[PDB]
């Protein structure tokens, strides 16, 4: 099942997440990505940050060479990291992802986070006291370089991630904009359902792509270990039993029925094969409303290490 983007291109509504916590060997990304394609995932997500571009690329190209899928059947996303916001650094960053993937183009390229950091190899550059070295870049300038990647054919569609309403409006209202973002990829699940943001994106022809839809990796110290665990939620568990399925499949189906494109990461073969079954059942309107009731302002990935700078996206209401 696919959604038509404001760019004419299509995006599978179920996506395979590929981030894993630093402690997971990079070899794991390889087999898990192969498993996902085999189970039926067609839309995979990755970015320079994840240090996995090479493995995911190996996996996808294996699946294309064995004949399982054609390149046009795969929807592959990449993301421009905070250290390459500067306009003249955007194309090299994308081209570097491409060389690592061994692919000639990505289906989707996102500005990964609206706060910039010092250019260089280090993804989170720090001074000699451990203090983060932030950068000052006009996101409108970043966006115009992202646009030229689309003009060059290196990215089929382009979009954003972790932008708030203010920041979406700054891109939309930029003098001479060529292409609106096709999507805003943000944290979304039953505990933090982003109704306001989802409505706003919808009003502007932007898809909301929900990350950490299963309650997140819970990796420390990015996510407070004292936060409630989404998948232990009693109502998701009751809904799972009633439909002969699990709580993860309930959270995934919820997003598909409210107009959201949803990601799901797993490196476990059983969970991978299970997650594609979201298309096999549905929730009634009263069940959707029960899930809506779960919303409790629990943002798992606060990324508050990046608070301070003017573009920190999460101090605003949405
Ligand atoms: N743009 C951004 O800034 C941003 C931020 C966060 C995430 N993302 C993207 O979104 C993807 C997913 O988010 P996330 O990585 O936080 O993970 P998630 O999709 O919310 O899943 C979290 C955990 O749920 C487990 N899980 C998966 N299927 C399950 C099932 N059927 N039953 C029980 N547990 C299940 C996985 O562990 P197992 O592997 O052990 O199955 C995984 O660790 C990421 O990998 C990344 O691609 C983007
Ligand atoms: O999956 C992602 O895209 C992701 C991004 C950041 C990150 C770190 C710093 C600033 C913004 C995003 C941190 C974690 Cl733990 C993630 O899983
Ligand atoms: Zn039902």
């Amino acid at each position: 099942q696919c959604v038509k983007l404001n760019d004419g291109h299509f995006m599978p509504v179920l996506g395979f997440g590929t981030y894993a916590p630093a402690e997971v060997p990079k070899s794991k990304a390889l087999e898990a990505t192969k498993l996902a394609i085999e189970a039926g995932f067609r839309h995979i997500d990755s970015a320079h940050l994840y240090n996995n571009e090479e493995q995911v690329g190996l996996a996808i190209r294996s699946k294309i060479a064995d004949g399982s899928v054609k390149r046009e059947d795969i929807f592959y996303t990449s993301k421009l990291w905070c250290n390459s916001h500067r306009p003249e650094l955007v194309r090299p960053a994308l081209e570097r992802s491409l060389k690592n993937l061994q692919l000639d183009y990505v289906d989707l390229y996102l500005i990964h986070f609206p706060v910039s950091v010092k250019p260089g190899e280090e993804v989170i550059p720090k001074d000699e006291n451990g203090k983060i070295l932030f950068d000052t870049v006009d996101l409108c300038a970043t966006w115009e370089a992202v646009e030229k990647c689309k003009d060059a054919g290196l990215a089929k569609s382009i979009g954003v991630s972790n932008f708030n309403r203010r920041q979406l409006e700054m891109i939309l209202n930029k003098p001479g904009l060529k292409y609106k973002p096709v999507c805003n990829q943000v944290e979304c699940h039953p505990y933090f359902n982003q109704r306001k943001l989802l409505d706003f994106c919808k009003s502007k022809d932007i898809v909301l792509v929900a990350y950490s839809a299963l309650g997140s990796h819970r990796e420390e110290p990015w996510v407070d270990p004292n936060s409630p665990v989404l998948l232990e939620d009693p109502v998701l568990c009751a809904l799972a039993k009633k439909h002969k399925r699990t709580p993860a499949l309930i959270a995934l189906r919820y997003q598909l029925q409210r107009g959201v494109v949803v990601l799901a990461k797993s490196y476990n073969e059983q969970r991978i094969r299970q997650n594609v079954q979201v298309f096999e059942f549905q929730l009634t309107s009263e069940e959707m409303k029960a899930i809506d009731g779960l919303n409790r302002n629990v943002r798992y990935l606060t990324l508050d290490i990046f608070a301070g700078p003017p573009n920190y996206p999460f101090s605003d209401e949405y």
